[PDB]
């Protein structure tokens, strides 16, 4: 089941990036593709499905890889990228929680 | 070892001089688990992994919580063994997941 039903369509999530800051390296179209919509503060985004938030976007960052890095059990992510992809990314970062708790 | 001067059990109990009497976990249970008081609220850190714990509600086990949040702690494993750590880890498989929902 979905966390934000109003942002289920690409068109809608993509509609929120109207005043997405120019200095942010990642583009609104990659973000909307990954299910992320702009919450209207700084560069904070949320996924319409898992309600998982992401911020501090830097050059090279991949919305799909980050989605799998931080919210691996999101139904939408699995369905679009597959369990293999999620397993691989989760494979790269086994000590994520530990690293947060430093 | 993060804090060499909190190595001994006796040095650890000493930091609980200004420990609040309202917090329902005694300095004894906390010093045995490797924790010393850092002087603010009820924040404690382990002399080894430097893991920090707070918000001690009633019925909390310093050893269980050590295993819960800092399972790779050498001191925790030496005192309680890898089996205890695995058991508590299985009781909480989605720990990082529950953090990021807030
Ligand atoms: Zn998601
Ligand atoms: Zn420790």
């Amino acid at each position: 089941s979905i966390s934000n039903l109003s942002m289920q369509t690409h068109a809608a999530r993509m509609r929120t990036f109207m005043y997405w800051p120019s200095s942010v390296p990642v583009q609104p179209e990659q973000l909307a593709s990954a299910g992320f919509y702009y919450v209207g503060r700084n560069d904070d985004v949320k996924c319409f499905c898992c309600d998982g938030g992401l911020r501090c976007w830097e050059s090279g960052d991949d919305p799909w890889v980050e989605h799998a890095k931080w919210f691996p059990r999101c139904e939408f992510l699995i369905r679009m990228k597959g369990q293999e992809f999620v397993d691989e990314i989760q494979g790269r970062y086994p000590h994520l929680l530990e690293q947060l708790l430093s």
